[PDB]
RNA sequence: AUUAAGACAUUCGUGAGUGAUUUAUUUCCAUGAAGUGGCGU
């Protein structure tokens, strides 16, 4: 059993249906976690969308994820997925087209769940993440705080919350912190990223069905802005070694895509993979 | 080997159909092409 990090960076705009009592303007909601309330996908369509990109492959279908639905025998999946949650997301300036914004408390939970999960990884990481948030929580002093590091970024207005950004040059990022996280980031503290992550601020697109010229439907979906990166837990059940190798291989390879969500045909969830690169 | 295993809230869906920046408003009112001869005592 080797846990392991993959880090999702949607291509495209991102729909996962929540399915929950939705009440409010939009009727097509995401899935949000319980605790946070931060954007989340479901382990189940974690696993979903990778046995569907892999199907061609039914040897490792059947070793890796188990076997399909209404199938005479039953035999049990090796590997676990574990619920992807929202690492960073693109949020609008005026110097750049986007910013990457994370936030304090998705930066501690990143670390309190690599130290519980122990990834392969994660130990340069947890050191380096930890003294970035040592030196940011220093910086701010218990005060509201958007911080970029690139010097030019210097000044930046998030468009939502009007938050000019400022640069400490005390913080050093690190490049694996950098690939981590985003080009182009911006540190806030958790209240501005909740706000620009609530159902107020994420993108609502509207949609209509066409009869004969009028149209017959509407709606309005929500969907995660394109460029997100989420980060989920991998366990293998020591399987076998060759099928590993193989779905990790296709995994990170650079031409592979995966499509996560709904609205596949419309092209929404298309995303790479990402393992967590040594530090 | 454990009241277990397996399962993307997914497929289909054009924010569209009808819609003259238009109705109305005087570039007008005032005014003399007119004043005056002179020497030749």
């Amino acid at each position: 059993m080797t846990t392991r990090m993959y880090v999702i960076n949607t291509l495209s705009n991102m729909h996962v249906g929540s399915g929950e009592v939705n009440y409010g303007v939009i009727d097509n909601l995401i899935q949000r976690d319980s605790v946070t309330n931060l954007p989340n996908i479901n382990s189940s369509g974690l696993k979903g969308a990778i046995r569907e990109y892999f199907k061609e492959n039914e040897d490792l279908v059947r070793e890796l994820f188990g076997s399909a639905p209404r199938d005479e025998k039953t035999l049990p999946g090796k590997v676990r997925f574990f619920e992807a949650n929202l690492l960073s997301m693109p949020v609008r300036s005026d110097k750049v087209p986007f910013l990457m914004a994370i936030s304090d408390e998705v930066l501690q939970e990143l670390i309190t769940k690599m130290k519980f999960f122990n990834c392969e990884e994660a130990t340069q990481y947890i050191s380096h993440l930890s003294t970035l948030l040592d030196n940011i929580k220093t910086q701010a002093q218990g005060t509201d705080f958007a911080y970029v590091f690139d010097p030019l970024l210097q000044g930046a207005i998030i468009e939502e919350v009007s938050i000019r950004a400022t640069c400490p040059s005390h913080i050093p990022l690190q490049p694996s912190l950098k690939k981590l996280l985003g080009d182009r980031l911006v540190i806030l503290s958790h209240k501005y990223f909740s706000i620009l992550s609530d159902d107020n601020h994420l993108p609502v697109l509207s949609r209509n069905n066409l009869e004969n010229g009028q149209s017959a439907n509407l709606w309005y979906e929500q969907v995660l802005p394109r460029y997100s990166r989420l980060y989920f837990m991998l366990m293998d059940g020591n399987a076998q070694s060759e099928y590993l190798k193989k779905f990790r291989d296709t995994l990170c390879t650079p031409s592979t895509i995966i499509q996560i969500g709904a609205n596949a045909s419309i092209g929404y969830g298309y995303c790479q993979i990402s393992e967590l690169s040594p530090f």
